[PDB]
Formats: C-alpha cells, structure tokens, sequence
C-alpha cells in the first residue's frame, strides 16, 4: 505494498513505490514548523539512468534517498530537477550535487531559493517562463501550469506511462486546507489547474506534492480546496 503515510515513514527514512514501469515515487517525511508531514517525488527511468524530480526535503533525507535507489533500483541517477524552491524541493540539492547528479530547476525557482536562502539547482530550465509552456527533458515533458502554490511551480508528465506528476500544485484528495500560502496565488491556482486539466487528459495516476497518489479527481478537488480557503 500500500502507499506509505507519514506515521509509517520515521522522519530520515526514505520509502520507493512503484507507480508504472520505470516510474517510481519516492516518499519521506519531515518535521516542519513543529508538524511531521509526508512528501513525495518522483524517479524516472532513463535507459540505464535514472531522473529525479525533487529532492526528500533535506540532506539527510536526500542522502538516505540515494541509498535506497541504489540498494532497490541499482542504476545511477543522473540528473534530477527541482519543481519548486520550498525545502522539500529543494533540500538536499547539495547532497545530490555533490554525489555526481547535475541539479537543474527553472531561473525564477533558482532566484527564489537563493532569496530564501535555500539550496540552488545549478542549471537553469529555459522555456518554462509562461504559463502553459510544455518543454521535453529525458524522458518526461516539464510544464508550467501558471502560478498555483507557489508562482514558480512545474508539474512534470511522463508520457510513455501517462503519469502525471502534480508536486505541490496538486493536493491529495483528504486534504482540506491549502497549507502553506504565503506564496502562493489562490486567485490563480484554480485556472493553473485547469490548464493542466486541458492539457493531460490522458492521465492515469496524478501524484501530489503530499500524500496518496489518485486519478484525475484529485486536479479538481485541488481546485476545489483552494476556491473553498479563499472564499
Ligand atoms: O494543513 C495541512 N494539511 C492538512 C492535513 C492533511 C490532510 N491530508 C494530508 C496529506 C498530506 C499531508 C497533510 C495532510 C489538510 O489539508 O487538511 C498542511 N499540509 C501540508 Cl503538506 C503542509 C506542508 C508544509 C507546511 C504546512 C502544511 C500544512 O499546513
Ligand atoms: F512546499
Ligand atoms: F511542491
Ligand atoms: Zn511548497
Ligand atoms: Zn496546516
């Protein structure tokens, strides 16, 4: 297997769940503001390498990451991109760095880590800088749905499985808040939703940023949440 939650996951631990053929979510869990929560991410096959989306939210987490790839996959991860400049997102990007894997993210989440004082991806991700721009990276499409959760976020499709990867953007379907807001854009959130809605209609699983991967219900009820918390 069932899909791990947080009380099944000690906080440095990292579980992976396979979603389809060469596509994997990894989960950990984190302690934040005094609350332990879950998060998720996403590993992808490519040939004999592998591509990571989002770090384990931490060094240690990223670290212990890494280990249990290697020990249940066994195949080097190459790259890995970054959907978000949050901590889970980003944090453990100098572990990853260090261990060889090239980091990369979009230049506004670059900008956006450095100004929170979060780790930095090293590349830059061009060609994501308008909402609905859909850009090809190994095996998966990067796209920019507009400002959601936070304005710099991307969800992430991988086409040969019809996974759609929805990171923070997306909320699972128990949950009843929008979290953390402070930078994020309630306004436009429901139509960042519905472009991803538009443009992945074949999706089959669409994991969130947090907790229990689902179908396409879980797009609408994100919509559905964030109207509710602003209204
Ligand atoms: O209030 C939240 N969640 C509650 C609980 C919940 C239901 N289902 C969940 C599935 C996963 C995580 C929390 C849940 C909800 O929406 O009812 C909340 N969630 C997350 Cl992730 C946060 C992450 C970072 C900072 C603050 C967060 C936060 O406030
Ligand atoms: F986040
Ligand atoms: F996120
Ligand atoms: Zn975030
Ligand atoms: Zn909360």
């Amino acid at each position: 297997g069932e899909y791990p939650t947080v009380n099944e996951i000690p906080v440095g631990e990292v579980r992976l769940y396979q979603i389809a053929d060469g596509v994997w979510s990894h989960i950990a869990t984190q302690s934040f503001d005094g609350a332990v929560y879950p998060s998720n991410g996403l590993i992808v096959r490519d040939g004999d390498e592998l591509l990571l989306i989002d770090t384990a939210w931490g060094a240690k987490n990223t670290a212990a990451l890494l280990a249990e790839i290697e020990k249940q996959i066994g195949l080097p991860v190459t790259r890995a991109v970054s959907t978000h400049f949050h901590d889970d997102r980003v944090g453990g990007v100098d572990v990853l760095r260090k261990a060889g894997v090239a980091t990369y993210a979009s230049p506004s989440t670059r900008r956006l880590a450095e100004a929170e004082g979060n780790e930095i991806p090293t590349h830059s991700l061009e060609g994501l800088s308008s909402s609905g721009d859909a850009v090809r990276f190994g095996p998966v499409e990067l796209f920019y749905p507009g400002a959601a959760h936070s304005t710099d976020n991307l969800v992430v499709y991988v086409p040969s499985a019809n996974v759609l990867y929805g990171g923070c953007a997306v909320l699972a379907l128990s949950r009843t808040s929008a979290g953390n807001v402070a930078d994020a854009d309630l306004a436009e959130w429901p139509t960042s939703v519905e472009r991803i809605q538009k443009h992945y209609p074949e999706a089959e699983v669409v994991i969130p940023g947090h907790g229990l991967p689902g179908g396409l219900d879980l797009l609408q009820h994100t919509a559905n949440v964030v109207t509710a918390h602003k209204n």
